[PDB]
C-alpha cells in the first residue's frame, strides 16, 4: 500500500531531524590499557574543561538573539558502564552515544560514556557548536598529557592564548570590513557560471528531496601507487591532496560528461598560529572548480589544481554559506548547494562506519604510518548501488597509477576500465551466439511452412482469405514473370500498392524470384516516389492498378491486380528451384529508404541473413502460434512491416492486412482488434498514446503482444497500457534501419515500471557497444554513442559508398575478419543488470 504524496513527502522531512541529530556531534573513543587508576582521570577531565570557555558555555535566545553565556567552571558529566558482550554492546553504545541530543540551553556539551570492559572504553563526544573535527584531536592532546601529570595542573603547566570568545570577536569585525568584501568579490567571480549539480551517472533517479541515507566503502593506495605519488607531486610542486583532487575531478568530468567540475573541502581554517590548540568551531568550506576543457596533460592539469587550490587556501577567511547566498541565492532541495562532491584530507581506537551522506560522494583519505595512503568513500545509497562506487574508486586508483606512469599524457584518455569490468561490457554482456540456419532464406521460411499447413489460413483482407498454398502458388506465378524479366540476385524490384493480398504477394513473388524490394508508399509525394524509383533503378516496377507511377529508363511495368495482372496468371505455380533463381542469404532481401535526417533519402540495402536471424530470433522470444493472428498495419515503407509480413508465414499464423487508410476512421482500430481476434500489433510510442485514450481501448482484452518502438517509451505511458489492458506484454525494441528492424528487446515485465523504459538486452548474433568519441568503451553508466555488431548489420547505402564507409566501420571486438559495426548516432548507456537505456541523439 503506497503512501500519500503528503505522507511520503512528510515522512523524508521527519528524517531529516534524525539526520540533523546525527550529523551536528562530534563523536570520538579511546582505547586504555593500564593500570585501573579513576583517582586520576576525573582530575585530568575537570582540568581540561575549566581550562577552555567554550566547554562550558550556554547559550539562549535573549533580545531577539542568541547570546553567549559563560557559565561558572563546572564538572564533567561522566556515566558509568560495564560491557556485557562484544560486537553488539559496542557497536550499540557507541552508535547512541553518537546520536544522544544535547541541550544548548541547560546540560553540558561535552560528554563521556566510560566502562570497565584494568581496561577501559573511554568514549568522548562534543557539539559542533562549541567544537570541530581538530577540536576532538587536540581533546586528546591535553586528556593525554593530563592523565600523566595526574599519574605522576591544566592553565598553570601551559596556558591557552586565547579563548573562542575573542576569535568570535575578532569575526565579527571581519566580516564588516572591506577583506571579507574583497574575499566575497574573488568567490564570486571563482565560481561565476559554474555547474550547479553535477550529472554522475546514478542508478537511480534523483530522488525530490535529499534523502540522506549514506554508506561507505574502504580504499587505500598500496606502497607502490602512494610512494609514486608523493615523487609526483615533489615533480610538480603539490601537495598529496593536490594531486588527488586533480584525478578526482578528472574522473567525475569523464564519468559525468562535463567540462568542469566543483568538489568541495572542509579546511581548519586555523590560519593564524594563535588558534592552534584552541577548542571550537572553526572548519571551513572551500568550493574548487576544476576545468578540464580542451583536453589537458596531467602536467598541466596539475599545475591548473596548484593554482586554484593555493589561491582558495588564501580565501579561506569566508564562510561558505555567505560564497552560497551570494552565487546561488536561489537554491534547489534535492542536492547539495554549489557542490555535491566532498573530499576532506586528514593528514596526520578510531571510528565506526560513516552511514549518513550529506552530499552525493565524499571522499575521505589520510596517509598512514606506513606510508600508505588510506581512507573511505561515503556514498547516497538512495543514488549508487554498493558496486558502483566500487569501481568509482577503482576508476581513481587507475587514473592515478596512469599519472604516475607519465605526467605529460592527455589525462581524459588514461584507460581507467578494469579488465573484469571491460570483459563484462564487451564479451559477457554480448554473448548472444544463437544456432540458426545460416543456409535459409526469408521466403524459404514461408514455403518450409507452406508444406506444413498448406490449407491453413494466410492472408486475410476485407473478408477475402488466401491459404498458405494459395499465396505460394500466386507468388510462383509472379515470381517467374519477374524471372523472365531479368530478375534476379541483388536486383531490384519496385512495389507501389496499397494493402491487399497482391502486396503480400508481390513481396514474396520478388524474394523467390531472387531479387530484392523496394517499397513505394503511394502516400508520398510524386517527387519521392520518383526519385526512389529512379535511385534504386529496379529491373521491374509491380504496380497496382490505379497508379500511375510511370518509370520510364527501360524499367519493365507490370500490372499487381486488375484485368492488366491477368497475363501472368498462366505462368506455372510450381516453386522455383533453389538454382534456377540462385539467391542466396547473403544476397538482397529489400531496399529500404529512410529520409536520411536532411536532404535525399538513401536506400539501406539489407541482406537475407540478417532478416532471418531478426525474425527466428522474434519467434524464440515470443512463441507465435498458428492459431493466432497479427495486423498488418504499419505502412509498408517502414521496415517494422518486415516482421508483420513474415513473422507470422513463417510460423503459422495468419496475417490480417488492414484497410487502407482505415484508421483514418477513428473506430476502425479497435472494431477490426476484436472482430478479427488480432493478438500481435505494434504501435509507435505516439500512436500508442492515441490508443489507450481511444474508445473501447479496454475491449481488446483478447491482445497478447504489443511492440513498441521508433521512438522513445515513456514509463507512464506503459503503465497507462497495463491499466487499460491488464494481460498484454509489452515490449520495447530498439534498431535503425541499418541493423534489420530491431537489435535489442525489453520486456515491460516488472512489477514496477520505470520512467525511462530501457531499449534492453541485444537479440540473437547480435553485439552491442557504447563507446566514446575515440571508439573505446566507457564505464557502465556513462553515455556513448550505440555501435551494433552481429549479422543484422546492412550491406550499406545504395549508391552512397562514402556515406557507407563513414557509418559502417570495421568491427575490432567480433573477432572476425570482415565484419562490421553500425554506427547509429544515438545516446545511451549500459545498466548495471546488463540492460540498455536510450538517452537521445548524439548531435
Ligand atoms: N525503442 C526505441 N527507443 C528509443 N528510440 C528508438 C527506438 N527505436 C528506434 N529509435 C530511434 O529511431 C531511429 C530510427 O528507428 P526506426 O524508425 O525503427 O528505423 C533509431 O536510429 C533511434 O534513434
Ligand atoms: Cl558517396
Ligand atoms: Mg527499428
Amino acid at each position: 500500500a503506497p503512501l500519500s504524496f503528503a505522507q511520503q513527502r512528510l515522512w523524508f522531512i521527519a528524517q531529516m531531524s534524525r539526520e540533523a541529530s546525527g550529523a551536528y556531534h562530534v563523536p570520538g573513543g579511546l582505547r586504555l590499557r593500564g593500570e585501573l587508576d579513576e583517582v586520576a582521570l576525573r582530575a585530568a577531565l575537570d582540568r581540561i574543561m575549566a581550562r577552555h570557555e567554550v566547554l562550558r558555555t550556554r547559550f539562549e535566545w535573549h533580545e531577539g538573539e542568541p547570546v553567549q553565556c559563560i557559565d561558572a567552571e563546572a564538572r564533567f558529566p561522566l556515566v558509568r558502564q560495564e560491557l556485557e558482550g562484544e560486537a553488539a554492546e559496542l557497536a550499540h553504545w557507541q552508535q547512541v552515544e553518537a546520536r544522544s541530543p544535547f541541550d544548548l540551553g541547560t546540560g553540558p556539551l561535552i560528554r563521556g560514556r566510560l566502562l570497565k570492559l584494568q581496561e577501559h572504553v573511554l568514549l568522548l563526544t562534543m557539539h559542533h557548536i562549541v567544537s570541530d573535527g581538530w577540536s576532538m584531536s587536540v581533546l586528546a592532546h591535553e586528556l593525554g598529557t593530563l592523565y600523566r601529570a595526574y599519574a605522576q595542573e591544566v592553565d598553570p603547566l601551559p596556558a591557552l592564548p586565547l579563548q573562542y570568545a575573542d576569535y568570535a570577536l575578532w569575526q565579527r569585525r571581519w566580516l564588516d570590513g572591506e577583506r571579507q568584501q574583497r574575499q566575497l568579490a574573488y568567490w564570486q567571480q571563482q565560481l561565476a557560471g559554474a555547474p550547479a549539480l553535477v550529472s554522475l551517472p546514478t542508478d537511480r533517479p534523483r530522488p525530490a528531496l535529499q534523502d540522506y541515507r549514506g554508506d561507505s566503502i574502504e580504499l587505500t593506495f598500496d606502497a607502490g601507487l602512494s610512494q609514486g605519488l608523493r615523487a609526483l607531486s615533489q615533480r610538480h610542486g603539490t601537495t598529496l591532496y593536490m594531486t588527488v583532487l586533480a584525478a578526482w575531478a578528472a574522473l567525475v568530468a569523464r564519468l559525468a560528461g562535463q567540462p568542469e567540475v566543483v568538489i568541495g573541502t572542509p579546511v581548519a581554517n586555523r590560519q593564524r598560529a594563535e588558534l592552534e590548540g584552541l577548542i571550537g568551531f572553526f572548519v571551513n568550506t572551500l568550493a574548487l572548480r576544476v576545468d578540464l576543457g580542451g583536453e589537458p596533460s596531467v602536467a598541466g592539469l596539475l599545475a591548473q589544481v596548484r593554482e586554484r587550490v593555493l589561491a582558495a587556501q588564501s580565501h579561506q577567511d569566508l564562510p561558505f554559506e555567505q560564497v552560497v547566498e551570494a552565487l546561488k541565492p536561489e537554491r534547489s532541495l534535492s542536492h547539495s548547494p554549489v557542490f555535491q562532491l566532498m573530499l576532506s584530507w586528514e593528514s596526520s581506537l578510531a571510528p565506526v562506519r560513516e552511514r549518513s551522506a550529506q552530499f552525493d560522494l565524499s571522499l575521505h583519505l589520510h596517509e598512514a604510518a606506513d606510508g600508505t595512503v588510506a581512507g573511505s568513500l561515503t556514498y547516497a545509497s538512495a543514488l549508487y548501488e554498493r558496486e558502483t562506487v566500487q569501481r568509482h574508486a577503482g576508476y581513481l586508483k587507475a587514473l592515478l597509477a596512469g599519472m604516475v606512469a607519465d605526467d605529460t599524457q592527455p589525462v581524459q584518455r588514461i584507460g581507467i576500465l578494469g579488465e573484469a569490468e571491460r570483459h563484462r561490457l564487451l564479451v559477457e554482456w554480448n554473448d548472444t551466439a544463437r544456432e540458426h540456419p545460416r543456409t535459409v532464406c526469408v521466403h524459404e521460411l514461408f514455403e518450409q511452412q507452406v508444406e506444413r499447413s498448406p490449407d491453413a489460413v494466410a492472408l486475410v483482407y476485407e473478408g477475402q482469405q488466401l491459404s498458405y498454398r494459395e499465396l505460394d502458388r500466386q507468388a510462383n506465378r509472379l515470381a517467374r514473370q519477374l524471372k523472365a524479366l531479368g530478375v534476379g540476385p541483388d536486383e531490384r524490384v519496385a512495389v507501389c500498392t496499397e494493402r491487399c493480398l497482391e502486396m503480400v504477394v508481390a513481396l514474396l513473388a520478388v524474394l523467390k524470384a531472387g531479387g530484392a524490394y523496394v517499397p513505394l508508399d503511394p502516400g508520398y509525394p510524386a517527387e519521392r516516389l520518383e526519385y526512389m524509383l529512379a535511385d534504386s533503378a529496379p529491373k521491374v516496377l509491380l504496380r497496382q492498378s490505379g497508379q500511375t507511377l510511370e518509370p520510364g529508363a527501360g524499367v519493365a511495368v507490370l500490372a499487381l491486380d486488375g484485368e492488366a495482372s491477368q497475363p501472368w496468371q498462366a505462368q506455372p505455380a510450381q516453386r522455383l528451384s533453389r538454382d534456377d533463381s540462385g539467391v542466396q542469404p547473403h544476397h538482397l532481401a529489400y531496399v529500404i529508404y529512410t529520409s536520411g535526417s536532411t536532404g535525399r533519402p538513401k536506400g539501406v540495402m539489407v541482406e537475407h541473413a540478417g532478416v532471418v536471424n531478426r525474425l527466428l530470433w522474434m519467434q524464440r522470444a515470443y512463441g507465435l502460434q498458428p492459431q493466432e493472428a497479427v495486423l498488418q498495419k504499419t505502412p509498408f515503407g517502414f521496415d517494422v512491416s518486415v516482421w508483420e509480413f513474415f513473422w507470422p508465414l513463417a510460423v503459422g499464423a495468419r496475417l490480417v492486412m488492414a484497410r487502407p487508410q482505415g484508421q483514418q476512421d477513428p473506430a476502425y482500430l479497435v472494431e477490426t482488434i476484436v472482430g478479427q481476434d488480432i493478438g500481435t500489433l505494434h504501435f509507435v510510442p505516439s500512436m500508442l498514446q492515441a490508443f489507450v485514450d481511444s474508445e473501447g481501448v479496454q475491449r481488446c482484452r483478447g491482445v497478447r503482444r504489443i511492440v513498441c518502438s521508433g521512438e522513445a517509451l515513456p514509463g507512464a505511458l506503459a503503465r497507462r497500457l497495463r491499466q487499460q489492458l491488464p494481460q498484454v506484454e509489452l515490449h520495447n525494441l530498439y534498431g535503425p534501419t541499418e541493423a534489420t528492424v530491431d537489435v535489442t528487446a525489453w520486456a515491460c515485465d516488472a512489477a514496477e515500471l520505470p520512467d525511462n523504459i530501457p531499449i534492453g538486452r541485444p537479440v540473437d548474433n547480435t553485439t552491442m557497444y557504447v563507446l566514446d568519441a575515440h571508439g573505446q568503451p566507457v564505464p557502465t553508466g556513462v553515455a556513448g554513442e550505440i555501435h551494433i555488431g552481429g549479422v543484422q548489420v546492412a550491406r550499406g547505402y545504395l549508391g552512397r559508398p562514402e556515406l557507407t564507409r563513414e557509418r559502417f566501420v570495421p568491427d575490432p571486438y567480433a573477432g572476425r575478419p570482415g565484419a562490421r559495426l553500425y554506427k547509429t548516432g544515438d545516446l545511451g548507456r549500459w545498466l548495471l543488470d546488463g540492460t540498455l537505456e536510450y538517452l537521445g541523439r548524439n548531435d
